[PDB]
């Protein structure tokens, strides 16, 4: 029942719909980083800096999800 722990946002701490990779190698959710980085003003949890511009979407990962959520949904 529980969700893997490498699908889950560091923020919204549930499952991410659309994973985006920072450069330093971190995954967060697209949309929960976006509008904690405005609550924050471009900072992340451990307050350093970080912007939208400078991430991109981690396709595989995003395939992945997708995956999980047909074995996920099925129940
Ligand atoms: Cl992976």
């Amino acid at each position: 029942t529980e969700i893997p722990d490498i699908f889950l946002c560091p923020i919204s701490k549930t499952l991410i719909k659309t994973p985006v990779i920072t450069a330093q190698g971190k995954v967060y959710d697209q949309e929960a980083l976006s509008n904690f980085l405005i609550a924050t003003g471009n900072k992340d949890e451990t307050g350093k800096k970080l912007s939208m511009d400078d991430v991109v979407v981690f396709d595989e990962l995003y395939q992945q999800i997708k995956v999980y959520n047909f074995y996920r949904k099925r129940e």
